[PDB]
């Protein structure tokens, strides 16, 4: 295989590694992937094009893949098409070779071209990888298994992912684009400070250089806090490393930001959010769903410790649910009837959005200063604001205190669901969830867990499908809130 | 001067162009300037260091600059030292030549080196600039005038600034660094969007490639909203271009972020803040001090159309001052005595910081949901949070509605002052102000004004000095709050909408 190196693969691959089914693409057409491939395989570096505007890229197929592309526009526009086979003679306007070894040498010695791309057949992928002729793989990752009979071979441990696109979705699949690859001083000087700054002790996925997956926002914050956070002790309790002031954003029209670097407990997230929506302050309602994230905060021991000796177990006081639905009402206990008492911020914001989406006062505030002394924990996600433009709903949330290990992944998914529900009930499209972190911290007993997590390569985000028949926010149940195509690394226990 | 070009200058220059006084530097030691010069003139690119591990840069001095240097400090370590002189013939560890052109030609022919730098003095700087021999100037900008007898030449209009550092400060000056210069496809593909995208229509300071001055955060947001904001109707009747969700941050230990690309009305900012702190909602208090920023919001027409027909003119309702000092009290009018009524959020947060810097309640909230029906205009900077780490105070503020042209420059300065005050009264150093913008918009009648603004090169930020005797936040007066070394471009008229 002398002179046959530096071959570049383009391929789209289902979760079970299937690439073909009965000589056809196993999934419905993804126009975005057609365009991606077209763009990747037609690019000529300007300085090459400027000395001969004729120069073109080579695109190589196995026989069956050629016969699989519609017999109409088979010669792919603006590219040299090459097909390989030990049986077929010659193809209309396409170079035909017996084997790959000979194909590459003939093109590289005789035919003026820029770059060679390997575009399909498991047979052709196999030879290329098995011998080491590929330096680069552009791979479209699909988060769903499909029936098929043709598969992409395993990628040798000699490759690593160096690039991940943002996550995208169609009505039927979520997906992204990745690149696998084998294996200026003024910018430093003009910080005005130390030119030889020690490398941060922690870096998320240090092999990935083009980092466009939205999950890197969260992983980078994890690495930042471990690297630079100040230790905040607490007597009676677990210490944490802390750093202040971050902003993340998630495009909710593209995908649903359920973290993939660990298996996140979606069911608990949804049940907690439905409980907020109903205005509940009764921790038993969550326990009945075997959701235990609020349990420790409702216990006899914890309540007494905080002065609420007269308060029934799992009566959490005037927390989120109460503020969302009854801001300003006098809190009694979790059993009281608050109908028509206080301000229903959630109802009012939905009505306001419908009535005047340009209102600059679309806010729900859970920071009820007068009520703080009746909660054992002050609200954490304490203020959010909606915004409408081009008929798309966005949301910005202020998180006072951010448990990065356990809490923040819940908040990201929770507010994303809430934004989608509100958009649906108000007849709006989806914009962005913008997440402001104030005190962002990592508990010291989570250090090892998050060190493990930041090394893991994000999978494409899943996508959210709400039941389209739900007209009112109070009508959503867990069965109406469906996350599709969630692919995650294993769960990481955190106390 | 054949073969004598591409000489790089390092210099530190006062606001009046002074660089020397009685053959010494006119100002005392500037910490980051010393490191900048040392780092800038010793650096060898790793690849160049591969092909010659012993390679060094050259630094060149004229005779008077040479004599200003303690003989024991020469040669400057890790660099080839060249002195230009007809009167000194030999300097241990240094090369001596009679003039510049002889030096550069002999260096480039016979003395292997990486880059040549010119370190002064004025005579050499003038020879270099007059003869077109310099392609790059690393210049330290000091934001105040110094007495002196020695000057840096005017920089030819063939140069432009291509890089600006963050602002730094000592006890005596604020300063920054600038560079003047004479004049991959996968990254595009892997966005997953159009590979060929038209350039944004608006770009702040397009000649500046390294953009580390904190003011660029604000200028970039103006340019982003002008480029991509949606035209959006609002309460005022003057439409604005609007985009959602930004975060800026300012290191308050280094400088005070009073914008330099227009002259900002600092006196108005200070008077407004003192008014918040005293808990006042009486707009006449500000008008009596010739501060008119709240005027339109207090007028009869405004109050009536928001249904406050029984409200006295310039009674601004239960806004910031009231919420900061009296949260939950019953608002009557601007004349009532609210002493010991409602929750004094400002006093409590200061006490909490002193008692426990890690308190879970370090918030001042001006969004009193129960009070919304009593307000003609609800608080825009409606929520802020303090945070302590390493005995330094930081602040994060949520701004629901951001008039980018007129309002945001005030907010930036106002919260930075407030953070400095709280830090002083709690015995803390300074961290960062983090400013979160929700609906950020440019009124249509400010578009031309901000277009003018974003083409202006920022000056180093000034610095803030509070009267250290003040121990209680209520005791600050305007005379206690002093901004030093403020250099700005001219003011830019912008009309207020209400
Ligand atoms: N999702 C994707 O990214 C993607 C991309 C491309 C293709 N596909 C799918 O994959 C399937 C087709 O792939 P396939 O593996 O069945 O067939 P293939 O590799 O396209 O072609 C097989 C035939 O081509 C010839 N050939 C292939 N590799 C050769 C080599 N290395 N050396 C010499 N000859 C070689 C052989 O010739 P003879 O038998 O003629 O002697 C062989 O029978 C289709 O279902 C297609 O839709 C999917
Ligand atoms: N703020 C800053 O960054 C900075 C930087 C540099 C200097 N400075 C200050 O500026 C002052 C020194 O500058 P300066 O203008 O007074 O003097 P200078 O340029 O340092 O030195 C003047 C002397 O240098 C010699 N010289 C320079 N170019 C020559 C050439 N082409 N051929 C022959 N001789 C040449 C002459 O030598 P002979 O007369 O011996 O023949 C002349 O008397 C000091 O106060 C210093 O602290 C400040």
């Amino acid at each position: 295989y002398e002179g046959c190196g530096d071959l570049t693969i383009f391929v789209a691959v289902a979760l079970n590694k299937v690439i073909g089914h009965k000589n056809q693409i196993p999934w419905p057409h993804i126009t975005h992937d057609f365009r991606f491939l077209r763009n990747g395989t037609t690019y000529i570096p300007p300085e090459v094009l400027s000395k001969n505007p004729d120069i073109q890229n080579v695109v190589i197929f196995g026989r069956k893949t050629y016969e699989s592309i519609p017999k109409a526009s088979l010669p792919l526009k603006n590219r040299i098409n090459v097909i390989l086979s030990r049986t077929v003679k010659e193809v209309p306007g396409c170079l035909v070779y017996e084997d790959l070894s000979t194909a590459i040498r003939d093109l590289r010695a005789n035919v003026p071209h820029n770059k060679i791309f390997i575009l399909g057949g498991s047979f052709l992928y196999k030879e290329v990888l098995d011998n080491g002729l590929c330096d680069k793989i552009y791979l479209t990752r699909l988060n769903k298994e499909y029936p098929g009979d043709t598969y992409f071979p395993d990628i040798p441990d000699t490759f690593e992912i160096t690039a991940i696109s943002p996550t995208f979705s169609t009505d039927f699949v979520s997906y992204d684009f990745v690149i696998y690859e084998r294996k200026p001083f003024d910018q430093l000087l003009m910080t005005g400070t130390d030119i030889s700054v020690p490398k941060p002790k922690y870096v998320a996925c240090p092999g990935v250089r083009i980092r466009n997956h939205e999950e890197f926002q969260y992983l980078d914050i994890l690495a930042d806090v471990l690297s630079h956070g100040v230790l905040k002790p607490n007597r009676t309790g677990t210490d944490a490393y802390s750093k202040f002031g971050y902003q993340m954003r998630f495009d909710l029209s593209r995908s649903f930001p359920l973290l993939t670097t660990k298996k996140v407990a979606l069911r608990s997230i949804i049940e907690e959010l439905l409980w907020f929506i109903k205005g509940s302050t009764n921790g038993n309602d969550l326990l009945a769903k075997n959701v235990r994230i609020w349990e420790l905060n409702g216990r006899r021991d914890f309540l007494d410790k905080n002065g609420f000796t007269d308060r029934e177990e799992h009566d959490l006081g005037p927390i989120y649910g109460f503020q969302w639905r009854h801001f300003g009402a006098e809190y009694l206990d979790m059993h009281a009837d608050y109908t028509g008492k206080g301000i229903d911020q959630l109802a009012e914001i939905i009505n306001r959005i419908k009535t005047n989406p340009n209102d600059r006062r679309l806010i729900v505030c859970s920071w009820n200063v007068s009520d703080l002394k009746k909660m054992a924990l002050p609200p954490c996600h304490c203020f959010f604001q909606f915004y409408v433009s081009d008929n798309k709903l966005s949301c910005m949330m202020h998180q006072r205190s951010c448990d990065l290990g356990l809490g923040v992944p819940f908040n990201i998914a929770s507010y994303s669901i809430l934004t989608a529900m509100v958009a649906q009930v108000c007849g709006l499209g989806l914009g962005e969830f913008v997440h402001n972190l104030a005190d962002a911290h990592i508990y010291v007993d989570h250090v090892d867990a998050v060190t493990t997590q930041i090394a893991r390569i994000p999978h494409p985000f899943p996508r959210l499908r709400l039941n389209p028949d739900i007209r009112n926010i109070e009508d959503f149940t867990i069965d109406d809130i469906v996350v599709e195509d969630y692919v995650s690394h294993p769960p990481i226990p955190m106390a």
